[PDB]
């Protein structure tokens, strides 16, 4: 005897949940959760959902609209544009983990339509593995090159957005001539890079822990340049198409200049 979800609501939330990294997760008990107690909120162009310092009530994902992140450096000082989220993003979720007042204020551009979850049901089915994963990966994402230019909060959405994956020897990561999948850092392990050429295949590079690859399938559209395939056991975490492109703007640089390896320059 338990309480029906609505089917239609059902699918409208899921509709916004999808690609949203931390609903993406959770089980299909959760879920049950999430599609029974997630509730509606509107906002007027111009209003502030949540303001800097304020207690912690709520988690939102944006459903219609877009966002601005304003963040004060102090409570007598003029709020600064840190971002501008939309559809799929979420928000909220620091002060019911933590305990602490608002980081940021998030203030509505357009109208703007959010789904919301409590903080007694986020406590229920997000609270602690997602404190649990950016805590395990705080001391890799601080110590990795790629990640230099990240802030310490991007470093959070990266933690939430990695994906651990094992590769056993000889095991092919991605295959040459194939479209791009995902993005991969290795933490521990070796990876040989081959090429076909003439229909022989040779070994152009080999990486190690904290090198990466797959990044040009993905930031050019096109099919893998060469086959990635662990040398012994190694340890990786990716990150798919979706989650790559939405966070690839502090890592770009970076991933552009090491592209000066691939090739000797003319
Ligand atoms: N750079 C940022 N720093 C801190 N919080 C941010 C940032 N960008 C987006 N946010 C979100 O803004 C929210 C404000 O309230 P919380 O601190 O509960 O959780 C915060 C995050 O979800
Ligand atoms: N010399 C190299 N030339 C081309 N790709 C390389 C080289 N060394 C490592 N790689 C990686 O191998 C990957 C194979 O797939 P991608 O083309 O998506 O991106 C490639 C790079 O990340």
């Amino acid at each position: 005897v338990k309480k029906q979800l609505n089917p239609e609501t059902k699918a409208r939330i899921e509709k916004c949940l999808r690609g949203n990294i931390l609903f993406r997760s959770l089980g299909e008990d959760s879920l049950e959760v999430v599609y029974s107690s997630m509730f509606e909120k509107t906002a007027e162009a111009g209003h502030f959902i949540m303001k800097q310092y304020d207690e912690g009530d709520n988690f939102y994902v944006i459903e219609s609209g877009t966002c601005n992140i304003l963040i004060q450096p102090n409570p007598d000082a003029e709020p600064v544009h840190k971002s501008t989220i939309g559809p799929g993003a979420s928000f909220g979720e620091l002060a019911l983990m933590y305990g602490t007042p608002r980081a940021a204020s998030v203030q509505a551009v357009s109208n703007v339509r959010l789904w919301a979850l409590d903080r007694d049901t986020f406590r229920r089915i997000l609270l602690t593995q997602t404190m649990r994963k950016r805590r395990q990966y705080e001391d890799f994402l601080a110590q990795v090159p790629l990640f230099e230019a990240l802030t310490s909060y991007e470093r959070m959405t990266m933690a939430d957005a990695l994906q651990p994956c094992t590769f056993k020897d000889k095991e092919i990561v991605v295959k040459e001539g194939e479209d791009g999948g995902s993005f991969y850092i290795i933490i521990d392990g070796k990876m040989k890079v081959n090429q076909t050429l003439n229909g022989r295949i040779h070994t152009i590079n080999i990486l190690g822990p904290k090198d990466f690859f797959g990044e040009m399938s993905l930031m050019f559209n096109q099919p893998c340049v060469a086959t990635v395939v662990s040398e012994g056991v190694s340890h990786c975490v990716s990150l798919d198409r979706e989650s790559f492109t939405a966070l690839l703007g502090p890592m770009e640089e970076i991933l552009q200049r090491n592209m000066q390896n691939y090739s000797a320059p003319r």
